[PDB]
Order: structure tokens, then sequence, then C-alpha cells
């Protein structure tokens, strides 16, 4: 059946590198699902990362083995101190977190036997805030996996709402929702497919709401259509930007003051989703 969608425009606005207060940005966070380190690493996204010049950088899907990282990673200087988890298998999942200074203390997982096989999720404490970078379990094909999805929403903002009660919190990464219809470009044709079912939405407004946090890209941009950061692969579909805002800054409110952007990398290529980049004055 044809196709309803063609291109829809959407440019980033410029980076805005000041807070509401005039205070200069001093922490930049990329955060980018790369379909896999070594093919992302091939398609040079490294090279990228050096350009961009992240404080850290937050990587999902890495599949790769926490014993098989590629060498390339000791040629990126300026993010030395570098965390993996992956699952306790190889080749999914996934996921890493590079710093340019060394965190306090770095954990994995949530604290929940359950949820911590797949390697979905590091902490790294900082002085004056937590960052959780995750990738969320998907809901599969034909919805397999969504009550486990459930159940790891509920566990996932519990554990997060602990970490905010002692620390302002920043979580990135792939959260595999996109929360409302402006978050999609097909929200009528996807409302029983992964990633936009009611449950899933519902998921993520229990989680801003639990915690609580705030969507830094839709704290500033509240109206903004057609920004998305996951285009598949197939059906030509980031050429016409028939996307998905899967990925995301979430911040605990009182970051809001210190929010600077959260920006969406829309050009940027080697994966099929884009990095997105948070400015913080902290």
């Amino acid at each position: 059946m044809a196709s309803g969608e063609g291109p829809a425009l959407y440019e980033d606005p410029p980076d805005q590198k000041t807070s509401p207060s005039g205070k200069p940005a001093t922490l930049k966070i990329c955060s980018w699902n790369v379909d896999g380190l070594r093919a992302w690493i091939k398609k040079k996204g490294l090279d990228w990362v050096k350009e961009e010049a992240p404080d850290i950088l937050c990587l999902q899907e890495t599949k790769c083995s926490e014993n098989k990282l590629p060498a390339e990673l000791q040629e990126l200087p300026g993010l030395s101190h570098q965390y993996w988890s992956a699952p306790s298998k190889e080749g999914y999942s996934g996921v890493g977190l590079l710093s340019r200074q060394c965190p306090l203390k770095v954990s994995y997982g949530i604290g929940d036997e359950e949820h911590d096989q797949e390697g979905r999720v590091i902490v790294a404490e900082f002085d004056s805030f937590v960052l959780v970078t995750a990738y969320v379990p998907n809901a599969g094909r034909g919805l397999v996996r969504l009550e486990y999805r459930q159940r790891w929403d509920e566990a996932f903002r519990k554990f997060l709402k602990g970490l905010a009660s002692r620390k302002p919190l920043v979580l990135c990464g792939d959260l595999n929702v996109a929360h409302e219809e402006i978050d999609l470009r097909n929200p009528k044709g996807n409302k029983k497919n992964a990633g936009f079912t009611p449950q899933e939405r519902q998921g993520f407004g229990e989680l801003l709401q639990a915690v609580p946090l705030a969507d830094s890209f839709r704290h500033l941009y509240p109206n903004t259509p057609y920004a998305y950061t996951f285009w598949t692969y197939m059906m030509n579909a980031r050429s016409k930007n028939v996307g998905w805002r899967l990925d995301y800054f979430l911040l605990s409110h009182s970051l809001l003051p210190a929010l600077c952007d959260s920006k969406i990398r829309s050009k940027a290529l080697g994966s099929d989703h884009c990095p997105i980049t948070l400015y913080l004055a902290l």
C-alpha cells in the first residue's frame, strides 16, 4: 500500500551554550545508540565524537562483549575513563560510558537481578550529579516482550527515584519509546508497534511524574515537530525524515536552571540513530 509520508524538514536550532541565568555551559554530554560498536567505528563514529568533543559520551547497543573491545577506543585520549556493561551471552544490547574526568563511582544495572543480565545500564556518580545511561528493552516484534518491558519500566522508575532522592540525576540513552504523537512521524500507524504502544507511552509519563524528571528537549522545544533520533534503515526512512524520537536526556527538576540546550545531531551518520547532545551549566 502507498506510503503517505514525503520529506519533512527539521533543522536543529543552533547550540545555545548559555543558561537562562547567563552561565556558560560547563558540561557537554553526548548519547548515541551506535547499532554495534565495531560497525559504528568502521563508519567513522569516533571521528564524529572527536569533533563533537563531549565531556562524557554514552553509547547504547554496543553489541560488544566487555572482553572484546575494539582497540580503536584506545585512541580517545579526551575520554580516557571508559566503562562498559554487556550481557552476562554476546553480540546484543550493551552500553558504554566514556568520560573525560573520572567518576566518583561507577555501578552497573539497577539493583534488580532479573533486569541486570542484559548490559543495559551504567551509573556514573560525579560531584554535583549522577549520570545514568540506559538501553531500555524493546517491546519486541508482535509485542512479545511488552509484558517484560512493563516490569522493566516499573523497576527502572523505582531505581531512578531512589538515585534522584540523593543527588540530581541526568538519564540519557535509548528509552525505546516515542512519548507523544509529536515524537514520531507516523503515530496513527504505530499505536500497536513497539515504541508507541499505550503501555510504553504511559510508562514514560509515569517515569517523568514519579522520579520526577523533565524531558530536556521537549522542555526547550515544546511544540517543535519532526525532531527524531531514529529512522529505520529500510523504506528510505531517514531521507524522508520518517523517524521516531527514542533518545532522550531526562533531568531532575533542580537541573533545569542549568539547562543550556538539548540537541539532536540529525546529520551525524554511522547508525540508524543519531547522537543527542546536552549542554549543562553545572
